[PDB]
């Protein structure tokens, strides 16, 4: 599924991400924009052989099982395929674990490089929320 901007803002808010760990909804929308372009089926293979999955490009090294990332963990206790669903519940629940891990949203390199410190409220401007 390719979400619209305001459509994803609303889904993220419905699933409790707005101000989760102190990060406003615009931070989450921005991260999703640059990680996936709002596409649930986004995948990206890393040089280390791990894969990133879904709207927030969650990595198989720690967070999900894909059976092809040697030495990895599955801390969200999900198949990485669950992160590609039209239903963002698994992505959101797993994102709450990641952002709790100690480094906040710096876990998402694209958030650090493209969202952090910017006017992220622009990402939810105009949306009925
Ligand atoms: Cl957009
Ligand atoms: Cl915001
Ligand atoms: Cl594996
Ligand atoms: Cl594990
Ligand atoms: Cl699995
Ligand atoms: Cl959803
Ligand atoms: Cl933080
Ligand atoms: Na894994």
């Amino acid at each position: 599924k390719v979400f619209g901007r305001c459509e994803l803002a609303a889904a993220m808010k419905r699933h409790g991400l707005d101000n989760y760990r102190g990060y406003s909804l615009g931070n989450w929308v921005c991260a999703a924009k640059f990680e996936s372009n709002f596409n649930t089926q986004a995948t990206n293979r890393n040089t280390d052989g791990s894969t990133d999955y879904g709207i927030l490009q969650i990595n198989s090294r720690w967070w999900c099982n894909d059976g092809r990332t040697p030495g990895s963990r599955n801390l969200c206790n999900i198949p990485c395929s669950a992160l590609l669903s039209s239903d963002i519940t698994a992505s959101v629940n797993c994102a709450k674990k990641i952002v709790s891990d100690g480094n906040g949203m710096n876990a998402w390199v694209a958030w650090r490089n493209r969202c952090k410190g910017t006017d992220v409220q622009a990402w939810i401007r105009g949306c009925r929320l």
